[PDB]
């Protein structure tokens, strides 16, 4: 944090700018940001609108944990007190990539067992390779739908001059019920729509009219930048500021050009961090959540979830223009972002093969109704028995349930078609997620409204021509359009098992999910002993508490 | 029509005026107006909006059939001649009571047989006890989906005075495949979205720009009546007009206390009787086709189907306001309206019992897919032994399958309870519509987002206060809530069998009906000794034919 001016944020250090590969450049620091999450559980809490929930799990008794500040290059560390009654938990870091460091991804049945209840812990520790806003939350099951959430903001450089950093800005669905009671809802149900949708941790209620809006300050005349994100269990949303235009600096851990919108489209997980110009009349004005795509990728039952942008000198109060709609961005996020550090890959080589593609299937002709299927299979990974367990041990009979995609190859780029149930009943948009990795989005199905319910199968004679291997967008979350495909890559530089899947909480529980076990003849020689141990440790604390649970595991455990 | 002028709308002759009871009291004018219906087959037809269809079915080769005009107090009488080639139809009279003439009402399987193909023919005749908008289709199936469709125009007197009537302005979905094929679709699948919607028998190609957009003429400072119809076969559709309200003098073919709105809600099957004041600029507005409820009741591929109001000695050309989106009407059509002559039930006394209990459900575990079922059976009406036959043999031995529900009460009001599938995984909204009556709405479920998937149970302790009784909506057609319940009540003045189903196309072929079986002891001597006879011949020509027909019968006949 040398030469980081406003009006140069492209410099950070020597050998470090915005232009510096940061998947094989780290600045050597050696600072370590440490922190406690301590993670309780509360019955009847008092909600930010005035309304009672019955059950809800906390990190520092908070509704979310602590704003993880480091810099690019830095360590972070966190232990993770686990003072739950029944539930077991781990912390996904989202957006990091984990570089080597596989058995601190948090993904349960995975990479760890869960840690035990009633006081377990666990030590995670990660170098922060990549800058920018990320996200954490827990992985076990839905649980993070009752608290267990938080942010990360690693500084560094950009791609545009700003004066003033509001930092991070969450944008929520909120539900009265238990995470653990929709997942069993969703099941055999439709999902609800959200009672409320929190805007840094605070709304207001539609029927009472208690809480408060979130309140933003800008110093008129100068640039903010600010770190949107979408922490949500299932509600997509589309985000507008009135009279005022965003410009997009990063579309989740990846710095992007400069992308001057009108509104932004964030799926269950993404993240953007924006520019805005405080270039308007002295004024409070609304920065509103809307929905579109016709309610196939959520809604809320808070007809206007929205919060104020106030000038600062300006009078005080609600703000008084309603504001015009903005354009339905069909349950879609916007593919011309174009990253500042570039990528290419060969995409006119690309052939359709059962090895390299993903048929997200709907089967309904069991019990439960809702069950996911990817490539004729849902997963169920075990607690007891994670896949990091099996590498371990030089066991190679990974179970059908855990959906074990075995990518061997080293340092290439890997080519994934995802096919969204063509041939089904009906179909859903899904974010989908990518753990350890930011993959290129090669391409999707065209941009149709979301409950057409039209169907597209990748057809090598119209969409080969429709793909871009010419610096594509590069991310960790992205859609996969309704009734249609998507191409994604990535290249396999970090051996681990990798979770990808879709990042609705209920989808994910139902078997959204397959397991990208990344070079696993690499993968155990890179395990060091001090997480090997501690593997170990904390499953055996877990097969240990596991028999005296009252309660058993009704979805994947993802 | 003596004393009906555009200053005195209300009068009509001596005895008859917009207050008397047009249910009980007709007026003998002795004329009779004749049309001949020639249905053909037309394959490759050049549609409105330039693309070819496949293949149509046609009333005297056009888009529509003629437009039914005749006075209050007619007799309509139609030939309707069958040149199809395999179809069998009928033609059912929308809105029209048919008050002791329930073998008039062209409902196949329930009051006739089909009129076979190939030069069958058969002449309804009905007398015009009712004034105002309505329509006729097919119902054979959802063949009106290919072209069977045409409006019904009876002229009597309004609630308001106006100069001009600008006739009927029918407003349908469109789609490039047939409808047999479409049933096919949606017995598996999720109803698409319609590739356009023709105001008026017109359209324009949202991917090409061929065709023209539906061109009315306003008279600057003159009040014109406007007869707006969805005479759709799943599409809901919400009207508005860019810098104009519209005053509703008519829900169906029942007239209205005059209610101005901005916009309108208008379910499949429902009219409105409007009066648009020119009181704007002289310039060129447009007529916009919207959809509210989340695509929980239907969309269209065309992104914005609208027609031009041009005001005479303005410039030509195209309208250059697009306009402001009109309010969400969530798949609900308004019940703030109050019929002219008014009509009072108790409320208070209403006890849920199973007798008077209509329960929808999706049944989703046999073959196929979407099968609709009310009270635990999907309909499945006889098209070689209908209903009428069952009453003229003396059968009371009817099939569970033509969902016989019967009301052995003489001129009494009864009351009926629809539930739309509460306990299933989700609900769609459903435009109920009743044969031979108009029913009273007393009351529905409480108006939420039509795709939230909130649900209501009828609870006798909240909702019997939400009924009205009081001159409540009095129409044919209304909205049966996503997830809830809807309260109905007719008076058994009509003995017949009576179909009471939802009117998208795909839903009643799914098997969304019940058959009221109003008064059965007074309907066999009710029947003349010429409507027993055409029944019969009608019955004999058809039997003979169907096993020569090709294709077998894959829905529900309704
Ligand atoms: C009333 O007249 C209608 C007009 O002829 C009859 O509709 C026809 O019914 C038959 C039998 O159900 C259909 O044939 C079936 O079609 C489906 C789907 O094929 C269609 O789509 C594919 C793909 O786009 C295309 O390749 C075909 O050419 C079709 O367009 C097949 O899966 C079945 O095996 C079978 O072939 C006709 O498609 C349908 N025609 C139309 C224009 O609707 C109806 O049966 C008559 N009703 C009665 C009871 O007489
Ligand atoms: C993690 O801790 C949560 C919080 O206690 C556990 O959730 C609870 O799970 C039980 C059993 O699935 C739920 O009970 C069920 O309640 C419904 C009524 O809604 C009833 O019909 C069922 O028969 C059953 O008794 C309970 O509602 C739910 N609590 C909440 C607030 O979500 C969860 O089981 C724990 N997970 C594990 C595997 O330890
Ligand atoms: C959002 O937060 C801002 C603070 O960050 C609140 O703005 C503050 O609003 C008050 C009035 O509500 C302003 O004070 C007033 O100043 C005038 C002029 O001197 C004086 O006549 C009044 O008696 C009162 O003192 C205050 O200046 C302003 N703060 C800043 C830094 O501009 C705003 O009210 C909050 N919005 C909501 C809805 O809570
Ligand atoms: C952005 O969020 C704001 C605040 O949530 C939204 O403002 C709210 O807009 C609705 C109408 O769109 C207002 O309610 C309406 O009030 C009128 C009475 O004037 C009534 O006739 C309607 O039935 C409805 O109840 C609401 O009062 C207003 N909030 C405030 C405090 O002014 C705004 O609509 C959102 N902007 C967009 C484009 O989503
Ligand atoms: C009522 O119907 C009219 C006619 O269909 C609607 O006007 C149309 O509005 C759309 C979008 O509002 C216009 O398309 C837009 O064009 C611009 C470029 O000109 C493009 O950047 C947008 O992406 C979009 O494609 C369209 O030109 C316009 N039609 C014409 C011929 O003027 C109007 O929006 C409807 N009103 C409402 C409130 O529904
Ligand atoms: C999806 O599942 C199918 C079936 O299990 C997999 O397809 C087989 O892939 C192997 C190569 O790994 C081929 O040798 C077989 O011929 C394929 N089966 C057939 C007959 O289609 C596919 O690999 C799976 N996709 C992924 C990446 O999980
Ligand atoms: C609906 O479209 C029809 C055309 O199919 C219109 O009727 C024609 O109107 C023109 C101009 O008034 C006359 O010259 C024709 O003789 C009419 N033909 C018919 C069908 O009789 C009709 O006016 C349109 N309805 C409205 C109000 O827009
Ligand atoms: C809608 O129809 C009217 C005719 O009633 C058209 O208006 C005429 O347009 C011409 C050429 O633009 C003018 O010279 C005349 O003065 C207009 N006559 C009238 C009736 O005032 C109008 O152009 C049509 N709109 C479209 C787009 O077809
Ligand atoms: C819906 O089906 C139910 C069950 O077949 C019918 O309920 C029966 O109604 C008769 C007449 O009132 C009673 O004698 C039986 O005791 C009822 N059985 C039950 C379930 O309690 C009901 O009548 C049907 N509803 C309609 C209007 O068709
Ligand atoms: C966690 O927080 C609870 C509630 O404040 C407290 O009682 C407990 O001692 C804390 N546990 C640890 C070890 O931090
Ligand atoms: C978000 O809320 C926090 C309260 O913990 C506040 O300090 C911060 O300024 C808010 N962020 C903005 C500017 O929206
Ligand atoms: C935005 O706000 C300014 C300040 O009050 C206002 O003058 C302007 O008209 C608004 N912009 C729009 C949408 O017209
Ligand atoms: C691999 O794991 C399975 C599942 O626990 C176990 O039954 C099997 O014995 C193991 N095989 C090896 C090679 O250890
Ligand atoms: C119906 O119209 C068709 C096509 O014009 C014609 O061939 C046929 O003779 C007509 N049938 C009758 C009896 O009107
Ligand atoms: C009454 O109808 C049923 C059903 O079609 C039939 O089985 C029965 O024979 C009929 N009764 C007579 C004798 O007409
Ligand atoms: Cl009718
Ligand atoms: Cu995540
Ligand atoms: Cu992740
Ligand atoms: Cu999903
Ligand atoms: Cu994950
Ligand atoms: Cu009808
Ligand atoms: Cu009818
Ligand atoms: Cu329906
Ligand atoms: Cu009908």
């Amino acid at each position: 944090p040398t030469c980081n001016t406003p009006s140069n944020r492209a410099c950070w250090s020597d050998g470090f700018d915005i232009n510096t590969d940061y998947e094989v450049s780290t600045p050597d620091t050696g600072v370590t940001q440490s922190y406690v999450f301590n993670l309780t559980e509360v019955d009847n809490w008092m909600g930010p609108d005035g309304v009672v929930k019955e059950k809800v799990m906390l990190i520092n008794g908070n509704i979310m944990g602590p704003n993880i500040v480091a810099n690019w290059g830095d360590t972070v560390e966190v232990t993770v007190i686990n003072n739950l009654v029944t539930n077991g938990t781990s912390i996904h870091w989202h957006g990091i990539h984990q570089k080597d460091t596989n058995l601190h991804d948090g993904a349960n049945g995975v990479t760890e067992c869960p840690i035990p209840p009633k006081g377990g812990q666990r030590t995670y520790r990660w170098r922060a390779r990549q800058y920018g806003t990320s996200w954490y939350h827990s992985h076990f099951s839905a649980q993070y739908g009752n608290g267990v959430v938080g942010t990360i903001q690693i500084n560094g450089p950009a791609s545009l001059p700003y004066d003033i950093d509001l930092g991070v800005f969450p944008i929520t669905d909120y539900y009265y019920r238990a995470a653990d009671d929709l997942v069993h809802f969703t099941q055999n149900n439709a999902p609800p729509f959200s009672d409320n949708v929190l805007i840094n941790g605070t709304a207001v209620n539609p029927n009472t009219g208690e809480g408060q809006y979130a309140n933003v300050t800008l110093t008129p005349g100068k640039r903010h930048r600010l770190r949107i994100l979408n922490t949500s269990t299932e509600n997509h949303f589309q985000v507008s500021l009135v009279n005022h235009t965003m410009t997009v600096i990063a579309a989740d851990m990846v710095p992007v050009n400069a992308m001057t919108v009108d509104s932004l489209f964030l799926a269950v997980g993404q993240r953007y961090d924006v520019v805005i110009d405080a270039s308007r009349a002295p004024d409070n004005y609304w920065f509103n959540v809307t929905f579109g795509g016709q309610a196939a990728c959520g809604g809320s039952l808070n007809p206007h979830p929205a919060a104020i942008f106030h000038y600062a000198g300006a009078p005080g109060g609600l703000p008084t223009d309603e504001g015009t709609p903005p354009v339905d961005h069909q349950c879609l996020d916007t593919l011309d972002v174009r990253p500042v550090v570039p990528r290419s890959v060969p995409v006119n080589s690309f052939v359709k093969r059962p090895d390299n593609t993903l048929p997200v299937a709907l089967d309904l002709t069991g019990t439960p109704l809702f069950v996911w299927k990817v490539n004729g299979s849902d997963i169920n990974v075990d607690w007891g028995k994670p896949i990091i367990d099996y590498i371990l041990t030089g066991n190679t009979s990974y179970p059908v349930s855990d959906n074990i995609v075995q990518v061997d190859a080293v340092d290439q780029w890997t080519y994934w078609l995802i096919e969204n149930d063509p041939e089904g009943p009906f179909s859903l948009p899904h974010p989908m997620h990518l753990h350890g990795h930011d993959f290129l989005v090669l391409g999707r199905s065209p941009d149709v409204p979301a409950a057409s319910q039209q169907r597209f199968v990748f057809d090598p004679a119209v969409d080969l021509a429709r793909l871009n291997g010419d610096n594509p967008p590069r991310r960790d979350t992205t859609m996969l359009p309704a009734g249609g495909w998507l191409l994604l890559a990535f290249r396999t530089d970090n051996p681990g098992a990798w979770l990808f899947h879709c990042h609705i909480a209920w989808h994910v529980s139902g078997g959204l999910s397959v397991d990208f076990l990344e070079r696993p003849a690499d993968l155990r020689q890179r395990i060091s002993q001090e997480d090997e141990d501690d593997f170990n440790r904390v499953c055996d604390e877990w097969r240990a508490y596991w028999p005296t649970n009252p309660y058993p595991k009704i979805d994947s455990g993802a």
